[PDB]
C-alpha cells in the first residue's frame, strides 16, 4: 500500500498526513545512510572530546570542592555540569542499538509528537537530558555574565557578595528549564531525528522551536549580552582613564623638567601651556576610584576643583613666563609640584583588576559567541523548515505514482551548530587548565 | 455548500479542516448572542473601572514624578502602566464595530492563525497590547516581590540601592515580553474570540498557550512566590524573635521583682529557675540586628556568651537561694540586674519595619493570588480545549447531514479569570490611595 519514503503501519498515530496505512520511515529520508554514518562520526568525535574533558574539569572542581564553591568557580562548575550532561544525552545514540530505540517507533516510523502512550521513554529521557542541560547551561551563562559585570561595580566596600545571590542563581537556573521542559512534554512535541540520534522539541512542527528554543536562547543573548557589554564598558573606562590620567601626569612632569632646565622664557611659556592643556584633559576624565560615583557628586567635585587650582597656578606662572621673569616663573612652577601632589597623585591609584575577573570576561565572550552561532543555526532551520517540509510532501506524492528532494537541511549548518555547542563545553572546561589544578591533582595523587 | 456553524468562503486559509469552500463563522458558535452580549457587559464593567482607576493612579504618579521614580513607587507605577495598557486593549472591542474588525476575517470566518497577508492589523495590534502589557506586568510583579524581599536583608549599611538595579529591572521587564511576543507573531498563532472581543495567542491551537502563556506566568509564580515567601520568612523571624527576646526580658524583670520583694528563700529559688529557663529561651533566638549574620559568627557568639554569664550568675544566685541566705541571694540577684543590662538590653533594639515596605508586602501577596487564579483559569482551558474541539468537530459533522455542543468552555471560569486579572489592576491602583496623594492633588489643584 506504501511506497518509499512512506512505510506500511496500522497505527493511526504513525500514519502520514491524509494517507492511511502509511507512515514516514524512521531513517531520515532526506539523508543517505552515508550522510548519517558521517554525521554520527562528527557527533561521536565532538561528543567524546567534550564529554571527558568536561568530566575532567568537573572532577577538578569536585577535588577542590571547598574552594570551588567560591565565585566565579561555582559558575564554571555548573556550566561544566550542563555541557557534561548534554554530552551524555548526545552520546546515548552510540550505545549498541540505542539510536533506533531513541529516534524510531515500534512500527518502524519516525518517533514524532512524543510523549505518547504505547511508545517507550527512551525518546523523552534523551530530550529532557539534552534540553534541560541546554537551557540550564545558557541560564548559568547569564549568571556568569552577571558575576563578571558585578566584579567592576564592587570596586570597594559596596560589596554585596555573590555568595548570598547563590539562592537566586539556583532559582532561575533550575526553574526556567523545568518550566520550559514540562511545557514541551505537556504539548507532546518531542520528535526524533536519525541524523541527530537525539530526541528534541519541535523537530517536526518547527513552530514549537520558536517559543521553546529561539525565544529562551534569544533572551539569554539579550540579558547575557547586556552584562558582557556593560562590563567591558567599565573595563575599558577604567583602563583608558587610568592611562589618560597617567599620561597627563607624565607630560605635566615632562614640562616641569623642561621649565626647571629652561634656558629662556619662551621654553617656560610653551611648557606651561602644554601643562594647562594636559590639566584640562585630565579634568575631563573619571578616576577609576570615582567610577561607581555620580558625574556631579561632592567627591567628583574635589577632583575637578583640584585641576581648577592647578590651571589657576599655571595661569599665575604664565603671567611671569611671557617676560624676562624666568627665575620668578620657574620658582612659581616649582610650587606647581606641590599642587600636582595634593590634587593629582591621589587619582594615579592603580585600582588593579583581579586576574580571575578578567579571565571570566574571556570565557563570557566565548560562551556568548558560541550561543550566538547556536541561535543563528537554529534560526536558519526555523525559517527554512516549511520549504524542506513542502519539498518532502512532493517527494512522497511523486513517489506515489525522477523523484528527488529539491530543498533539504544544510549539513554544514548542523555541523557548525554542533561545533559551536560542543566547542563551548570544551572551551568552558579550559577554566581549570591552570598551575593550581596541576598541583590540585598532585596533592590528591598521594592523598 | 455549507451548513451551520460553517460558512461559505472561497479562501483556502479560511476553510475548515478537510472541508472545502466552508469555514467556521466568526461569531463564536459555542456561545449564543445572549451569552456574548452578557460577557461584553462584564468586560466593559471591569475594563472601564480598571482603565480609569489605573489611569488615576498613573496620573497620581506622573504628578509627583520626581518622588515617584523612588522605589518601590516606580514599580507600582509600571505595574499600573501595564494594567492600564491591558485595559485599553480589552476595551478596544467596544468602539463602534471594532470587535468584528478585531475577531472576524473579511469573508466572515473567525480571524485565526494571524498574522496573515490579505487580512488587517487590527487583530495582531490588540494581541500585542494585551499580551505584551500582561507579560511586562507579571515580570514587573516579580521585580515588586524582589524589592519587597530586599527590604529585609538591607537592615543596615549592607545597602545596595534598587536605584542601581533599575537598569536590570527595565532589561527583564521589556526584553522578556518582546521576545515572547516576536515568537508568537513568527509562528502566526494570534487567534480571535468573539466572546473575548480580543485577539490572543493559541486560542485555536491551545498547545501554543503552554509555552507562551502557562510557562511565563508559571515562572513568575515560581520566582515571584520565592521572593514573597523568603520575605515573610524574614518578617515573621524578626517580629517573632523581637517579641520572644522582649517577653524573656520581661519575665526576667518580673522574677527580679519577685526576688527583691521575696519574704522567703523558696520564692527566690523558683524565681531564679524561671529566670534561667527564660535566659536559655532567649539564648535560643536570633536578635533582629543579627538576622543577616551567620548562626556561628563572632558577633552572634557575644550574644549567646552573654546568656552563659547570665545563666552562670543565676546558678551562683541559686547556690544561695536553697538555704536561709535570702539576703545573700537577693544581693546576688541584684548584681544580675547589671549582667542583664550588659548582655540583653542591647538586643531589645526595635529594628522598626518601614510602613512602605510592609505595605508592599500586602500588594505582592495580592498580585500573587490574582496571578495564581489567572494561571489556574488558563490551565483549566488548556487541559479541556481538546475536548471542546472534538465536541465541536461532531457538531459540524452532525449538522452536515438534535445537533448540540456537548462540551464547551466555562463562562464562570472566563469571568473568574477576567475578575482576577482586572481586579489586580484595581488592587495595584489602590497603592496611591493615601493622605499624601489627597495633598498631591491639592498642591496641583491651584498650581
Ligand atoms: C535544529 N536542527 C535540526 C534541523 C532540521 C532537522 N530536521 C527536522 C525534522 C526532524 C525529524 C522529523 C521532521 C518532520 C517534518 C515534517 N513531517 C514529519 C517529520 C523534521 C530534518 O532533517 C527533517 S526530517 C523530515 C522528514 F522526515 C519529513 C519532512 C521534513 F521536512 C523533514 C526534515 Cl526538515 C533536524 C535537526
Ligand atoms: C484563555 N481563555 C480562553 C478559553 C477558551 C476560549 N475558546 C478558545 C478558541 C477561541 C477561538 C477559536 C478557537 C478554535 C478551536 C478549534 N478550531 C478553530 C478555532 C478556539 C473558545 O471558546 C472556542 S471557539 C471554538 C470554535 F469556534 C471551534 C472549536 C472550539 F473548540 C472552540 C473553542 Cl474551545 C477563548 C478564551
Amino acid at each position: 500500500q506504501c511506497e518509499v519514503p512512506l512505510v506500511r503501519t496500522d497505527n493511526p498515530k504513525s500514519w502520514y498526513e491524509d494517507v492511511e496505512g502509511c507512515g514516514i520511515q524512521c531513517q531520515n529520508p532526506l539523508f543517505t545512510e552515508a550522510e548519517h554514518q558521517d554525521m554520527h562520526s562528527y557527533i561521536a568525535a565532538f561528543g567524546a572530546v567534550t564529554g571527558l574533558c568536561t568530566l575532567f574539569t568537573l572532577a577538578t572542581f569536585v577535588a577542590d570542592w571547598r574552594n570551588s564553591n567560591r565565585y566565579p568557580a561555582v559558575i564554571l562548575f555548573y556550566v561544566n555540569a550542563c555541557f557534561f550532561v548534554g554530552s551524555i544525552g548526545w552520546l546515548a545514540q552510540f550505545m549498541d542499538g540505542a539510536r533506533r530505540e531513541i529516534v524510531c517507533r515500534a512500527d518502524g516510523t519516525m518517533r514524532l509528537g512524543e510523549p505518547t502512550s504505547n511508545e517507550t521513554l527512551s525518546c523523552v529521557i534523551i530530550f529532557v537530558i539534552v534540553y534541560y542541560a541546554l537551557m540550564a547551561g545558557v541560564v548559568w551563562f547569564v549568571v556568569l555574565t552577571y558575576a563578571w559585570h558585578t566584579s567592576f561595580k564592587a570596586l570597594g566596600t559596596t560589596y554585596q557578595p555573590l555568595s548570598g545571590k547563590t539562592s537566586y542563581f539556583h532559582l532561575l537556573t533550575w526553574s526556567l528549564p523545568f518550566v520550559l521542559t514540562v511545557a514541551i512534554l505537556a504539548v507532546a512535541q518531542v520528535d526524533g531525528d536519525s541524523v541527530s540520534g537525539i530526541c528534541f522539541v519541535g523537530y517536526k512542527n518547527y513552530r514549537y522551536r520558536a517559543g521553546f528554543v529561539l525565544a529562551p536562547i534569544g533572551l539569554v543573548l539579550i540579558v547575557g549580552g547586556y552584562f558582557l557589554i556593560r562590563g567591558v564598558m567599565t573595563l575599558f573606562s577604567i583602563k583608558s582613564n587610568h592611562a589618560d590620567l597617567e599620561d597627563n601626569w607624565e607630560t605635566l612632569n615632562d614640562n616641569l623638567k623642561v621649565i626647571e632646565k629652561a634656558d629662556n622664557a619662551a621654553q617656560v611659556k610653551d611648557a606651561l601651556t602644554k601643562m594647562r592643556a594636559a590639566a584640562l584633559d585630565a579634568q575631563k576624565a573619571t578616576p577609576p576610584k570615582l567610577e561607581d560615583k555620580s558625574p556631579d557628586s561632592p567627591e567628583m567635585k574635589d577632583f575637578r576643583h583640584g585641576f581648577d587650582i592647578l590651571v589657576g597656578q599655571i595661569d599665575d606662572a604664565l603671567k611671569l613666563a611671557n617676560e624676562g621673569k624666568v627665575k620668578e616663573a620657574q620658582a612659581a612652577a616649582e610650587q606647581l609640584k606641590t599642587t600636582r601632589n595634593a590634587y593629582i597623585q591621589k587619582y594615579l591609584a592603580a585600582s588593579k583588576i583581579n586576574e580571575t575577573m578578567l579571565r571570566l570576561g574571556i570565557f563570557g565572550f566565548l560562551a556568548f559567541g558560541f550561543v550566538l552561532i547556536t541561535f543563528s543555526c537554529h534560526f536558519y532551520d526555523f525559517f527554512n523548515q516549511a520549504e524542506w517540509e513542502r519539498s518532502f510532501r512532493d517527494y512522497v506524492l511523486c513517489q506515489a505514482n525522477d523523484c528527488e528532494i529539491k530543498n533539504r537541511p544544510s549539513l554544514l549548518v548542523e555541523k557548525i551548530n554542533l561545533f559551536a555547542m560542543f566547542g563551548t563545553g570544551i572551551a568552558m572546561s579550559t577554566w581549570v587548565w591552570t598551575k593550581a589544578t596541576l598541583l590540585i591533582w598532585r596533592r590528591t595523587w598521594c592523598r
